[PDB]
């Protein structure tokens, strides 16, 4: 309704001047078909021809918006139609194609090059194509080109054509108000009226009142092209949209249109094509034979006049007037860019048209770069924006590098580093403060990440890097304490906002990449800068934490799967870099696996890898022989294990017969029981010593005063009680409730504390006699059940016991579900038996025992044969319908023992296959989890860990390899070989991959047929030319 | 070079079997040594080839 109330129209009400034909009026319509003011007397009224048009026929079905407006309407009102009602964004380029209204045919290779040129130009910048509207001539070649676009490319070209309303066939077919009107793409050859072009998107059909005559659209199109060029482009750097005028052939008028474009403020560059003929070919011949612009000699002025008088069929004074207009155009020779078929004329339409916009704008290089970044057309800008030996005005590539990061310009960053914009000098503190708050590019939920950490600690919140340091440490967690939250930068933030320069810029740039989820750029930030194994492990780990936040914020479930892609990238990549490092220098690769990442909060990378929970990295071989270095400790030893260690523990002089890798002999014993193998077995024998005592004290009598047997059992529970609580109070965080939380994720730790306190509950009841001693002995017999099962943990270490311990764990969840269905069937026959065998029963709790009594162990192979069918009758009376209870037994034991228990056999059998595939690897993952914690375990025995408490307190009251920088320097040197060695073999296996070899061959053999099609035709003409002069000779 | 020398000369069935046996002997011999296990892998690879 807004279109009818804002746009106007005009209709022919007039005095009917016959002129030539009595029916044909001044407007050309029929004399009875009626219903500027000079001779047409036209009246203004609201429109009734606008909406959508459904194009019926002509191959592909497409819909084009349309409107009929007056030719005298303001271009700002038409501009607001496109941007608001038609939902069209402001274009980054305007292309205005002009040419002959007559139909013509060009060369086939010319039409293919010009066709694929205009499509590809309209995709990369998203330009607007301005045509003549109707399906005639050059516009017909445009709609044939977008016919090829609709057959092979995803895009939708904004191809807004402007035609007179009076010339289109079937005007009554196109009458409506926001109504879809079908259109016929058939054109009658007898009718002089022509249909619209089939491949168009919008129409600005302009009515001057007349029908069948042109000129109703040129002034309105010109003013709208001027009005769009006054609009500033979104780069906001001091420039409008660029406008280019593409010319194919054309007639007498297109030379004047060229003149209006060149003699305009601001000037509009023009691009002309060769081979079509007529006015484009006289422009090309004039341009090549021009010398110094308007300085044209006398032989070539006459040659221009005779070709005008021949091709355009004009007189002598008409050719001379046209040559004056050409001379006025050629004074501004620099704006014309001539495309020539073949030769050195850029071999492409789009290299001609776009660099015509560079020198046609003639702006400052900062202004020019913002256009190139707006198109993401980096191929041309490599040769244009910074061309070879081109000067550049200072102080803008740093702001343009900021624009490159926010708009995902991974390719333009490579050109800024091609100049060498110092990525550290760029990255001041306030530069990075600015980079985080900007909401350009894609969606990134760091506004939500800062939102939910202020709950635990404005729409344009000035997000500090102090705030970033906080947002990191939640998602990274642990003892990672970010270098932002150092007191150095906290003091250097409020008092200050090259000492504001970050020392290792790509490190924090990876952070700012992966928080913003631009993986394409994350990979680049990783590529450059060192500590790359660190950077990858940090990358995948954080990514999984972001996938956790996708679930916690209830973000879109898609977001989880890109981060599942990304952790499988960063994870696999980390294994690839490690594996390559193991293929060069195995020992120095281990040196890379040990050094503390002081930049990354003083933390070992292998510590970060278990925190990454990434199975495959630890599972790689170089990680495992690094773990056996810890496990074996300071002990040479060999393949033999177990036995020899027990020899050192039991027999004291065996240490002198154990190979190591009187103060040195004191140092031998000093760290012999600091070996984590030795602390393993010697904890094991002390724990078997616990069970061996604790079976005794429950099986034999227990008098009132506890014996020496029980005192040692109580001492062992106290020592493992208070040494576990040393581990909690020194377990990473400072918050006391948080250290309780840290100890709580360890599942075996939780059940241990339960049994320590449960035995201590029965300890007090046991000091007193009955009725307290009565349950004091019983509850100990429940504790003995636990410590038998706790010994399963000690089994876990072994190569072959490692699978079994956790495998029964995953089969326990499958065990749970079987218990419900077995319970139902059990309870089913359970009450069916007691409702019939004993019909007369008082309400007692002993009844519920009898439900679960006989059928439960009857599933395990004992049918209670005495009670299958109790002989009665001939004996107390047979309970009525006891001829049913043996029958229920049959259905019970058949459906349960032969179906249900047999079900728990197959669901066990094949899930065993997936879980055995992980149990090799997850065992190796759990290795570092326990090996390091034996080194952090009590030094002496647990009973002498009371002596250990003593030593600890004495030292207290009285009071990674630690490598240096130049050692570390060649450690990083070892890394940038290996990062080049990954990215050599990735495009190696991309080239040698069999499919790719097929891929390249088809494109190469594509070009074979094309230029051999040349060679046969050119040897055809060479053959005929040879024979022609052979007769002459 | 062992493949090259095995190519020439006679008694090649014999030399192939003896080559497999010496590679297995070095496989358990470096299982006793346990200095580089990548060559127990690739001496098992030499024996299997």
């Amino acid at each position: 309704s807004w279109i009818e109330r804002a746009f106007y129209k005009r209709e022919c009400v007039h005095i009917i001047p016959s002129t030539k034909d009595p029916h044909r009026c001044c407007c050309g319509r029929l004399i009875g078909q009626h219903v500027w003011s000079i001779s047409k007397h036209t009246q203004l009224s609201p429109t009734d021809a606008f909406g959508t048009i459904e194009f019926q026929g002509g191959g592909h079905s497409n819909k084009a918006m349309y409107v009929r407006v007056s030719f005298d309407t303001k271009p700002d009102l038409l501009l607001h139609l496109m941007t608001k009602e038609w939902q069209l964004e402001l274009p980054k380029l305007l292309i205005s194609v002009h040419g002959g209204l007559q139909n013509f045919e060009l060369q086939p290779k010319l039409k293919q090059v010009f066709g694929k040129g205009l499509i590809k130009a309209a995709m990369t910048t998203g330009a607007w194509i301005f045509t003549g509207g109707v399906n005639t001539g050059v516009i017909r070649h445009v709609g044939d080109a977008l016919k090829d676009h609709a057959s092979k490319s995803r895009g939708k070209i904004c191809t807004i054509g402007i035609a007179p309303w009076g010339i289109v066939e079937n005007q009554e077919d196109l009458i409506g108000r926001d109504v879809v009107r079908p259109y016929q793409t058939m054109s009658n050859p007898m009718s002089k009226l022509t249909v619209l072009n089939s491949m168009h998107s919008h129409f600005i059909l302009a009515d001057n009142g007349t029908t069948g005559k042109y000129g109703a659209e040129v002034k309105l199109r010109r003013q709208l092209e001027k009005h769009i060029s006054l609009q500033k482009i979104n780069t906001r750097i001091g420039q409008g949209v660029p406008v280019v005028a593409l010319i194919v052939e054309g007639g007498p008028n297109v030379i004047s249109i060229v003149l209006e474009y060149l003699r305009d403020t601001p000037p509009v560059p023009v691009v002309v094509c060769d081979g079509s003929g007529r006015a484009s070919d006289i422009l090309a011949f004039g341009h090549k034979y021009s010398e110094e612009g308007g300085l044209i000699n006398e032989s070539l002025r006459d040659q221009l006049l005779v070709t005008i008088q021949k091709t355009f069929t004009y007189t002598r004074t008409q050719a001379q007037h046209l040559f004056i207009i050409l001379m006025e155009c050629m004074k501004k020779k620099e704006l014309i860019t001539v495309f020539r078929m073949g030769s050195e004329g850029h071999q492409d339409i789009d290299l001609a048209i776009l660099t015509a916009l560079l020198k046609g704008a003639n702006a400052s290089a900062p202004d020019q770069l913002s256009l190139a970044l707006a198109w993401n057309r980096v191929d041309i800008a490599r040769s244009q924006i910074f061309i070879y030996g081109q000067q550049w005005p200072v102080g803008s590539l740093e702001q343009a590098m900021l624009d490159a990061l926010v708009l995902d310009r991974v390719d333009f960053v490579k050109l800024l580093i091609e100049n060498g914009v110092s990525m550290h000098r760029f990255l001041t503190i306030s530069r990075l403060e600015e980079l985080y708050n900007t909401r350009h590019g894609p969606s990134n939920t760091l506004y939500h990440l800062v939102r939910d950490v202020k709950k635990r600690e404005p729409p344009d919140y000035r997000i500090s890097l102090i705030d970033i340091g906080l947002v990191i440490e939640y998602l990274m967690g642990g003892a990672y304490r970010c270098n932002y939250t150092r007191k150095r930068f906290r003091t250097l933030y409020h008092n200050l906002f090259e000492i504001n320069h970050f020392p290792f810029p790509f490190h924090e740039l990876m952070v700012w990449a992966v928080l913003m989820k631009r993986q394409k750029m994350a990979l680049f930030f990783w590529q450059h800068g060192e500590e790359a194994m660190a950077k990858a492990l940090v990358a995948c780990k954080l990514c999984k934490a972001m996938a956790h936040e996708a679930s916690e914020n209830d973000m879109v479930d898609d977001i989880s799967q890109e981060l599942n892609h990304n952790s499988r990238d960063f994870g696999q990549l980390a294994v690839e870099l490690l594996d390559q490092s193991y293929k060069q220098d195995e020992q120095l690769a281990m040196k890379l696996l040990t050094y503390e990442l002081k930049n990354w909060s003083n933390a070992t990378c292998l510590q970060l890898a278990v925190a990454a929970k990434h199975r495959d990295f630890i599972a790689h071989t170089c990680s495992q022989m690094l773990l056996t270095d810890m496990w074996m400790g300071r002990l040479r030893m060999r393949k033999n294990s177990g036995l020899k260690v027990i020899l050192g523990i039991l027999l004291p002089p065996s240490i002198l017969s154990l190979e190591f890798k009187l103060i040195p002999l004191g140092r031998k014993i000093y760290e012999f029981y600091n070996a984590p193998i030795v602390k393993f077995w010697f904890y094991t024998l002390a724990y078997i010593g616990y069970l061996m005592l604790f079976n005794y004290i429950v099986l034999v009598k227990m008098e009132r005063w506890p014996s020496t047997q029980e005192w040692i059992v109580i001492s062992y529970i106290f020592t493992l009680g208070i040494e576990k609580m040393r581990e909690i109070l020194m377990s990473e965080p400072g918050k006391l409730l948080q250290k309780v939380k840290v100890w709580l994720q360890e599942y075996w730790n939780v059940t241990d504390l339960i049994a320590i306190l449960l035995f201590s509950v029965g300890m007090i009841l046991r000091l007193q006699d009955q009725p307290f001693r009565s349950d004091g002995r019983v509850i100990y017999c429940v504790n003995i059940i636990y410590w038998y099962i706790r010994l399963l943990d000690i089994f876990g270490v072994n190569k072959y016991l490692g699978p079994y311990v956790m495998m029964i764990g995953k089969m326990m969840i499958d065990m749970m579900y079987f218990v419900i269905i077995m319970l139902v069937v059990l309870m089913s026959f359970g009450v069916a038996r007691q409702a019939i065998l004993f019909p007369n029963e008082e309400p007692s709790w002993k009844l519920a025992k009898n439900i679960f009594y006989m059928p439960y162990w009857m599933i395990y192979g004992e049918v209670f044969a005495d009670q299958i069918d109790p002989p009665c009758g001939q004996l107390p009376p047979c309970k009525t319908g006891a001829w049913i209870v043996p029958a229920i037994m049959a259905c019970y034991l058949l459906v349960a023992n032969i179906l249900l228990v047999n079900l728990l056999i197959a669901v066990f059998n094949n899930t065993f296959f997936e879980v055995k595939s992980i149990s090799n690897q997850v065992w190796k993952f759990q290795r570092y989890q326990l090996i390091m914690t034996f080194h952090e375990r009590p030094v002496l025995p647990p009973p002498l860990i009371i002596f250990s408490h003593m030593t600890m307190i004495f030292q207290h009251l009285c009071c990674k390899l630690f490598i240096t920088d130049d050692e570390l320097k060649k450690v990083h040197d070892f890394e940038e070989q290996c990062i080049e060695e990954y990215f050599r073999e990735k495009d190696d296996r991309f080239n040698s991959s069999n499919d790719e070899r097929i891929r390249v061959t088809s494109e190469r053999v594509e070009n074979m047929s094309m230029r051999l099609e040349e060679v046969n035709e050119r040897e055809h003409s060479m053959k005929a030319s040879l024979q022609t002069v052979d007769i002459r000779l």
